[PDB]
């Protein structure tokens, strides 16, 4: 079970990450953090959160800086697009499942794409189909839901 430090400048505020909570409330400075933005943004969406910070590439040297590290997470994994609403979501260290903040969308980490068909929990239509026929979607899986 590993952990987040709290983006709130110099704050102690830390937390282990867990599967169903994409949100940290840290109990020293009271900010809400996005566990899958790595940020704190009160009145935006991840949406919202993410098209701003690319608006302030042009130019801010820190927020070019940040946009240009996602794009070599995306292009090396570690970090990956929701395939459903597109945002940029950041590895949860130790969940292999994560369901997005924007569209509600299981994603499955372990390999890099949507859980289920669409139609959602249940459709192996589609997805990583995790343990049809007691075959893992990857043998690293431990639990992807
Ligand atoms: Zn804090
Ligand atoms: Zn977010
Ligand atoms: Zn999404
Ligand atoms: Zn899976
Ligand atoms: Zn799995």
């Amino acid at each position: 079970g590993p952990s987040y430090h709290c983006k709130t400048p110099d704050c102690k505020g830390w937390c282990f990450f867990e599967d169903d909570v994409n949100e940290f409330t840290c109990p020293v400075c009271f900010h809400v953090n996005c566990l899958l933005c790595k940020a704190i943004h009160e009145q935006m969406n991840c949406k919202e959160y993410q098209e701003d910070l690319a608006l302030r590439a042009q130019n801010d040297v820190a927020a070019r800086q940040t946009t240009e590290m996602l794009k070599v997470m995306l292009q090396q994994g570690e970090a990956m697009r929701c395939p459903q609403c597109q945002i940029v979501v950041q590895k949860k260290d130790g969940c292999d499942w994560i369901r997005c903040t924007v569209c509600h969308t299981e994603i499955c980490w372990v390999t890099k794409g949507p859980r289920w068909g669409p139609g959602g929990p249940g459709d192996t239509s589609g997805g990583c189909r995790c343990r049809v026929n007691g075959i893992p979607c990857h043998p690293s899986c431990q639990n992807c839901h």
